[PDB]
């Protein structure tokens, strides 16, 4: 297995990777509205979301892989009553290539984020 | 890679397949206690828990797979009180052959479902 | 394929199995903090997540892995404000090793715990 590191995300600081190969495949870690400089998103739901979505095809990419081989992805929202919206973003990048999916409510993410997205894809 | 399409189970709407198979894994996308007809399934946790088995042995199958080839499995629950109800049925599928599991309360899931569980299974 | 069991984990009672391992991947079921002999460690947020690795461990070894080969895991907390101090702990066991992560606070754990992490290793 290996390490993946990319600038283009915020940086893994602590006990843990932005992503991991192992095998031919890429697991990320959940990733949530930070820049890569490490400052939170201060927009709503949907520019929180893209900020998600920029970093995990920052990490994706770093790794081989893309949001064309992502096979499972889980969705973690503070409020399930953003669905619709956090939706709406999501359907920009797997639109075509649909990956598989579970998105349930939590109590609270880190960083008291409002989305948080771990993804595995193919690495080809 | 190919998505996994039955008409066994809740359709997917939107941008997410109802399961995902990649080299010789199958990963289901969270089920809930959705009829394939698109209703919530009439009831308590018990008949909840029921649908939404019926509906991860529609998708396994589509697959290729089965629940005596399910390695892991998420379980999310609305309620932890309700733990042993949604256990007892859980039982019934995984009688002799017993996959890893995580079971955990959640604020809240989809469609004010009480309970989702999405599967990892190995493609025979 | 196969089921993983240890005496020095907690008994797996119910239909679940501590561990299983497909191809060359072990998955564990989520590790709360009992000690082998079923009962909760009782202690702070430290002595909990510290029983938690002894835990994994225990079922990592059972099943030919190790903390080195862990690529991704999901740490479930009772409380987000306690982010520090486990991630504190967590460091101990995944220091020259880093593998990907997701954190969440979910509403409740199995008997109240206070932390609960799952793994996905590599069998070299
Ligand atoms: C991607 C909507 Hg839970
Ligand atoms: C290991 C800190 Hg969520
Ligand atoms: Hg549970």
């Amino acid at each position: 297995t290996k390490a993946v590191h990319t600038k283009h995300a915020p940086a893994a600081i602590g006990p843990y990777s932005q992503g991991i190969i192992v095998n031919n495949m890429f697991y990320s870690s959940g990733q949530i509205p930070l820049t890569p400089s490490g400052e939170m998103v201060n927009g709503d739901i949907k520019e929180q979301t893209h900020q998600v979505f920029s970093n995990l095809k920052a990490v994706l990419e770093e790794a081989g892989a893309s949001f064309e081989t992502v096979v499972k992805a889980t969705v973690f929202i503070a409020d399930m009553e953003q669905f619709a919206e956090v939706n709406e973003v999501y359907g920009q990048y797997f639109d075509t290539h649909k990956p598989a999916r579970s998105c349930v409510e939590v109590a609270r993410l880190p960083k008291d984020a409002l989305v948080e997205i771990e993804v595995i894809a193919l690495v080809k």
